[PDB]
Formats: structure tokens, sequence, C-alpha cells
């Protein structure tokens, strides 16, 4: 199991996911499902993985490998990719070569930005294609998505905050905890400012943390505080 | 498609579920998934229905057949072998001629209280307790996070019935194979009738007022916790 949320905004990119792994619910263990790629100045990228653990590390290896094996311009790579767009399809190509190596349910959430354009977002899908985020919808979720889409439906918004949208998918994150535990803590979260090509704001969220903890009882407290303003069903 | 909650509450229960089938995306029809039975001061069952309709429709068929020529609903002496009674006609549904079906079966019988149960697809069931005081079934997911902040087992009749239409339009907006109009009951203790039944179209205003004060109420505590 995994949750994944990324979110495409104004002011840039913020990413995050669970770090939980099973081999069924008695026989789990912790896996950092949150990639960054960087060249200083020029670009960074930030993949997130759900699905199959062993499929998830084939992709992120070839990713890895075509990048060291520096002996071609015809095999566009990361750091070779003119932009985004071409840079999705590099993981879309990884992809379809983990397939063909030797069902393969890997879903990703790949974005960041290259010098020379906006930011960019993208959900990789397991054959290999790719849809671009946009305003009317600015977030993509992977793995467990139905607990934590609607606090996103109603609140996010495409002008939000960097730091507003983290709250936000922190607040996503622990409605999808309480009732999916394949999903568990901790959570990585990076948070990509626009133009600067790089990432400074970077945290991991243990299970014991405080405002984290805080956090969920004061969503819980303002919903039934809320609940109790709305008017009475009269049957 | 199907979303269908019922509440197991201290005032009695209350009985909730959608009306949307469908043969694909692209072809859709309205269903009543909630049915009722009654004998007058003796006893009362609701019985809410998810999955297949061919298959929900033949175990309400095989309850109502019995009931009309082994225990039938009229003749369980407890709600605990009323529930039986209900699981054996889901195992004669299939043995007759996957099966997907799921029901929420709850009532009261005289002599004990008021008493809620989830039937699963082999027959086999479980009684709601005050530690869940809900059931749900079909699309499970996008209602619950509301019900796991606010349900509580004290609640009130008419309290619980809105926090379920609340859970309701959060499983309207996410998953289309669940649709409008919505039937709901509200079962008081001991009375053994049923007064209180609303359908609710699609044009209901409360629940389009109800649906909209909520995406700001969620955005005003939203922006109070931001600063």
């Amino acid at each position: 199991g995994t949750y994944a949320v990324a979110f495409r905004l104004e002011r840039g990119l913020v990413f995050a996911a669970d770090t939980r792994t099973n081999a069924g619910v008695d026989n789990i263990a912790q896996y950092k499902k949150l990639q960054l790629w960087r060249q200083p100045g020029e670009r960074v990228f930030v993949l997130l993985s759900a699905g199959n653990l062993a499929a998830t590390q084939a992709v992120v290896s070839l990713i890895n490998e075509h990048l060291s094996q520096e002996t071609d311009d015809e095999v566009t790579t990361l750091f070779t990719a003119p932009n985004m767009y071409r840079a999705a399809r590099v993981v879309g190509d990884a992809v379809r070569e983990a397939r063909s190596i030797d069902g393969f349910n890997t879903n990703f959430i790949f974005g960041g930005q290259i010098k020379g354009e906006r930011p960019r977002l993208f959900q990789i899908y397991p054959e290999g294609n790719f849809i671009e985020a946009t305003d009317d919808t600015p977030f993509f979720q992977i793995g467990e998505h139905k607990y934590g889409k609607p606090i996103l439906d109603r609140v996010a918004r495409s002008d939000m905050r960097l730091g507003e949208a983290a709250k936000l998918m922190l607040l996503s994150f622990d409605s999808t905890l309480r009732s999916n535990l394949s999903v568990g803590m901790p959570i990585d979260l990076v948070i990509y400012e626009r133009d600067t090509f790089d990432v400074t704001r970077e945290k991991r969220i243990s299970a014991d943390d405080e405002y984290f903890r805080n956090l969920s009882n004061a969503w819980s407290d303002a919903l039934r505080q809320a609940f109790s303003k709305i008017e009475e069903f009269d049957v």
C-alpha cells in the first residue's frame, strides 16, 4: 500500500509520500518513496512511487543507470531532456523497459522544473503514458486515493501558498492513515519554490510529531464545531 | 455502484441509501435500495442493499416469497435470528443458480432492543456495537473520514441523519456510480412503526445548502487553523 500526493501551484510544487511497505499486514517495513535528482541551477526532479516495491525500485534503478552510464546522445536521460514533458517520457520509457526486462501495478507522480520554462507536474500510469496537471485539478494522488480526496476537492486551490498546501496535504494524509493501515508514517515532504532549482525546504514527519497530532485534533474539533452550526435536518 | 449507510444509536436506528444503478456509466437507472417490512406493534425491519441488482433483487424476492407461503422475518424470535433469515436468503440465492451482494439489515422485535447488522456475500453477518455505531456498504471510502471524526453512539436521530447526508455528499462528488435521490428512514425506539421517512431529490434545496455550507465551513475552518 501507498499514499503519495503532489500539488502544482502558482509559486511552485509540493510533494509528499508515506513510507510503509508490506508483504502482508503482519510483515511490514519502511522505505522512502520520494526520489530526488538535481543539477544545481539547471533542473530539479521529484518522483513519488506507488505499487509493487520490486517493480518501482526497478524503474528507479533504470533511471539512475542511464544517468550513470553516460555514453550516447540518442538515448535521452533526465539530465539531457530539453523540457519536463520529455523528462516525463524518460520516466515512461523506464516503466516500459522495466516491464520488458521480465501484475505490474506501478504508479508514479513526476514533477519539477527545467531552466527556460515553468514548473510542471505529471502522473505516470502503469503502461508508461502520462498526463500533465492543470489549474482545474492542481494535484495528483496515487495508491490509496479515496480517503484523502474529499478535503482536497473542497479546500484546495491553485493559488495556495506552498506552506498552506503542505498543511492541507498533511490533513489529507491524516484521514488516509486513520482508515487505511497499509499507509503509514513517517511522511516525507518536499516543497519546491519556482525558479530556485534547489530543494531547501524538506522534512520527514515522524509518527510522534506533535504538530501533526495537534493539526489532526484541531481539524477534528473544527469539523465538530462546524457540524453543530449546520441547520438540523427535518424529517 | 451503491452507497448505503445506517446508524445504531441510543434513541433508535437511522437508515439511508442512494438509488443509482447502471449497466455501464452511459446507461443508468433509478431503483429503491431500501426495503421495509412491518407487523403493527410486534416488529419492523429495514434492509439496505448493495451490489449486483439481479442478485440483490433475488434475495429480496426470496424473503418476500417465504413470507407469503422454515423461519421467516415474521416468525423469527430475535433480531439475530432475523439476520440469519436474510443470510439464508443470500445463500439460497447463490445455490439456485460474481455474486457480490452486501446488505445492512436492522430493526426491532418486541422483547429486546433495536439491533443493526451487516450481511456479507457468503451469508454470514456481524452486529453493530457502540464502538463503531454505523455500517457502510458499496462505496465506503469517500464517506468514512467525516464519520470517524464526528460519529458518536449517543447522537440524536436527526443529528445522525445530518451527518449521513454530509457523508453522502462527499461520496456523490467523488464516485459517480452513486447518485441521488437518497431514501432516508429514521426508526424511533419501542415504536414498531416508520413515520419519519423521506426521499431527498437532486433538486432538494436543503441538501444543496447543506453541501455549500459544509464546503464554506471547511474552507473557513482551514483558514482559521492557518492563522
